[PDB]
């Protein structure tokens, strides 16, 4: 039941640098009116890197406040510290999450049974909720192997893989071997052919902007129309090749700045602001995304 | 025109590692009779890059006589050298292929003006011949940008572009900025999303053996039928992932070797044959899809 | 005068993995009668990405405290958050470190500008503590060029390198095109060969356990005798092929623990622990370094 | 005996991009009046792989001539093919050079099983001229361990590595495992740091024209003078910032041009001519180096 298209949620800021409550809940809700399946909190979207595990907490408590009940939520409990994430699996628990996930701990080289002995502590702190494998070996730096992800992902206490990997041959190995499993195509870039591949499912930074349209290629291809499937994918490529110029994170802020769901959209430094050049065709973007 | 299903074309070889002129004939013939809508030949799955530019000729000139006028042939005419590549464009041109195509060339590392110039060197030796442009960064180690890609792909003279690439993001910008541009998806493990992506075809070594299925894929995604088209693409998958075990070339030889097209299914040395314990899994390949 | 040989600070843990105070002051002593030139502490060595901000500030008093005055101390600072290291260097200089250090932030793709704009950033929060640039692509994932690192290493502010790139020819480009910078060999496998093409220094996890050698190679090749510099530089790698074997981070714990030093030779998990069966080999190690 | 400096030889053609022999013969006795070890013959430096067969033949037999046991007489015989490579090894022989070399053969992946077949057939042909495995991640983009460069290092015939690498860890390991074994250093810029980890010589492009300065830093290090050492080395430094910045090849034929050797400093294409710019650099440089 953890199958869908599911918002990886950004943490608004304000001009101090520090949690605009006010613009989180707006962006909580601003998605479940969207019609999202459900919410990842505290992933690499939400900037949890650059913050604390009290600040990560503090963002957790606050979207199940304000979601539990309504959606799917799922924690990214993820930091290079098992301890660390222990911690945040325990307060998950707590706060009453879903499901829980973390990323394959990076920077430090561990070998595999060190990455596996890291998600039973978490899925043990976890205290019963479902824990979903987080694999980004683009950020991550950890290239994992089809038979590591077949063992990571059959571990006890496992409940689904966010796959973050353009790999659609082994999007499909993954699906052909695990039939069962809840797989969300982590690239937003490719969703519409990720699914076609395999997964049931998606988690994606850009859907705090527009969720319908990944929902709206989740119908066209239930549907065979893969024809306005492809129109979605392409209107939201246009949108990604923007972001990813301006930067996406901060980008997906002013965007939502001006949906007036997001006060300040600024990240936390390293990041800088966005180039007041892309100021207008964000402007733009907003107004036309009203649709 | 140039859109569909090319079968990257084999060479068959025998005990003396020399051509097999009648296992290759064997072999257009076979793909002919499959319903391929062409064939790329000389290509890196004809083992190109181990033999001489005479016994590329040879076969360019054999599978002419066999398939000109019945599908479409694309002459893979790409060498290292441009001088190389040129005489290849120019014979390709002489045994009347519908296009030629090359790989970004390798091994030295080249500017991406040096890529271009050898392009339109290549092209003006097609002497009307339209080219495919060939991006395999895994084999070539020629790592392209999108921009490098877009100001290729439109070189006048450059008609289609290879992609072999996993990048399906990349391969629908390429679709965004050249609607009109023949697509050819170059990793046969993704044909179904790559064509979902952006691709309008494909060119690859497993159509060879069970070409038939890529069509099948390609008609079902046209009637909007997801649920064969992915199930076509697994059962590719299954086979891809067997020859990835055993060597592509030489597993899809023994394969022919098995339906009966291909005298000895031996690839060129470095190459050595394949690990007898796989046999049981190839004839038991072989037959399924001689049954289907 | 921050050139030199500095060992780079290993973290002893206790039992239930807390800081162990009792070995930590024993290890900087350790390395104090060792010869050595300085302590880069709260590095990669330091395993600083997996322990708390405080918590690296504790250890950071700590060593200040057992070797201010006695030696030159360096203070890894870095995080990924821009805010993190400038607290961390704000507490360096509280401290009385002599620099400042950090890492290039990883994990999330930064732009160059934003990358110089960080360190800047720490920088000023060193309060008039140089930095020295820390350079290691093999864990941060970020590959700088040249010109960039020529940018780098020449921000108001920057006093040396930390080149932890085995690439001999950037070594003797960065010496040629900066012939006063405190550029330090990161990697102690090629410690002399680093030297030979410009490093003036070097910063190394395994000084903890033999730094005397690393002083000998320099000697070495100050005094001409290249012969015994290469004698020296296959002993140290003999015991570097070990460590990679058996990890090094907890290899060199278990030979100080051998050594009297380190009360409990663990790592923080997700590291593991070190097989039985290089113990006898860790022991025989410590024995012929302390014989 | 086989230890030392060596040049590799680069290959003159003309201005229509074939072989300009007397140039060839030029550039052997310079090579020879300039007090280098031996001569590494159709390797990279070479563009051997933008030549034939037989093209490469010819420049082995010329310069076998020119060579007369004057030398040492290196033959980079290896192509992808191992029966090309074989033939090559053989007309190596047939030559009377003192040993045969090739690279780890690229493009296609092969199993180290394969390579180890691969280099034991040519040891095989080159009928009693040991092999100086040759390996260059950076180019083949083959990935050998060192246990895979020791399988190879020891297999009976093999009498040489050619060290292209800058992994000085690797290097020193290398010569750990193997004490007596022929290493040379292949990147020239990292010459006297590979010495110090174990090199015993090198083999290098730019020992065309100025390889009194590698033989200077070998003689330096062996009197401990490390402080010409550097100097040297820098200086040899500086050279290559400029060759990287114009392209090796051609800077070094542009230099080797100016210095009356090369009648004609061009690479056969897809490698395009020297940016005009960069004359003024190449043109003081020759002048130097000639000077000097």
């Amino acid at each position: 039941n953890l199958r869908g298209v599911m918002a990886a949620l950004l943490t608004p800021f304000d001009q101090q640098q520090a949690l605009d409550k006010a613009s989180l809940r707006r962006l909580v809700q601003f998605n479940i009116q969207q019609g999202i399946d459900g919410l990842y909190v505290g992933g690499s979207t939400g900037e949890a890197f650059v913050q604390s595990l009290s600040e990560r907490e503090q963002v957790l408590e606050i979207v199940a406040e304000e979601g539990k009940g309504k959606i799917k939520l799922i924690a990214h409990v993820g930091c290079v510290t098992t301890a660390e994430s222990q911690q945040l699996a325990a307060s998950a628990k707590r706060y009453g999450f879903d499901a829980v996930s973390a990323v394959t701990p990076f920077y430090y080289p561990f070998s595999f049974e060190e990455h596996c002995d890291h998600y039973r502590a978490i899925i043990d702190s976890a205290d019963g909720l479902p824990m979903v494998v987080y694999n980004i070996p683009a950020l991550s730096g950890v290239k994992l192997t089809l038979d590591q992800i077949n063992t990571l992902v059959t571990l006890p206490g496992v409940g689904a893989l966010k796959q973050t990997s353009g790999d659609l041959y082994q999007m499909e190995q993954i699906r052909r071997e695990h039939p069962d499993l809840v797989l969300y195509n982590g690239y937003d870039e490719i969703f519409a052919s990720g699914l076609l591949a395999g997964a049931d499912g998606g988690i994606g930074s850009t859907y705090n902007i527009m969720g319908w349209r990944y929902q709206g290629i989740v119908k066209a291809l239930k549907e065979g129309d893969i024809q306005t499937a492809q129109k979605l994918q392409t209107e939201c490529n246009k949108v990604i090749d923007l972001l990813i110029k301006t930067g996406v994170f901060r980008g997906l802020k002013t965007v939502l700045h001006y949906m007036d769901v997001v006060s300040v959209p600024l990240c936390r430094k390293p990041f800088g602001p966005v180039d007041e050049k892309y100021l207008p065709e964000l402007k733009a973007l907003a107004q036309q995304l009203m649709q």
